[PDB]
Parts: C-alpha cells; sequence; structure tokens
C-alpha cells in the first residue's frame, strides 16, 4: 500500500494546482509526508469539513495526527483537498469515483 499515496495524491494534487495552489507547499504536519486522507478518513464522521472544522469531530482529526491544531486540520481538508474529501462520500457523481461499483 505504499502506492496508495501516488493515487490519492494525485487527485490532491490536482486540486492543490486547481484551487490556485492553496498551500504553496505540503503543510507536512507531523513529522514526515503528510497523511491527508488519513486524518481526513476520519472527518468522514461529519463528512463536511466547514462543520468539523469547529466541533469535537476534529479532536479526532487534529488530534491524530499529533497537530492537536483544528485549524490546520481545515487547512488540510480546505486548503489542500476540500472538494475532493468531501467529494468520494456523498456521491461524486456515482459515475467517476465509486461509479456504482463498476
Amino acid at each position: 500500500n505504499n502506492k496508495q499515496y501516488e493515487l490519492f495524491m494525485k487527485s490532491l494534487i490536482e486540486n492543490c494546482k486547481k484551487r490556485n495552489m492553496p498551500l504553496q507547499s505540503i503543510p507536512e504536519i507531523g513529522n514526515r509526508k503528510i497523511n491527508l486522507f488519513y486524518l481526513y478518513m476520519l472527518v468522514q464522521k461529519f463528512g463536511g469539513a466547514d462543520q468539523v472544522t469547529r466541533t469535537q469531530q476534529w479532536s479526532m482529526v487534529a488530534q491524530r495526527l499529533q497537530i492537536s491544531d483544528y485549524q490546520q486540520l481545515e487547512s488540510i481538508y480546505f486548503r489542500i483537498l476540500l472538494p475532493y474529501e468531501r467529494h468520494m462520500i456523498s456521491q461524486e457523481g456515482i459515475k467517476e469515483t465509486q461509479a456504482k461499483r463498476i
């Protein structure tokens, strides 16, 4: 699962580059390569950053990547790949990501 990164990564990148580089550099929070989809996989509890970015569930994300900075979290969620994260949860078009099993 060492490639799993380059996979979801390419997705996020297309966003950072399409969102006008909302970072200008990966906010490498923790002590190594970012684990966006990781702490993000936890935000799922809410599904919508803007809702989780100011709640308790955030403590889960924020406190999972040893950052304890809920603000950096939505920086992750929103400032790196808001759309993507909030995309592959509700449906994402059920014709691109999940594509109804396919």
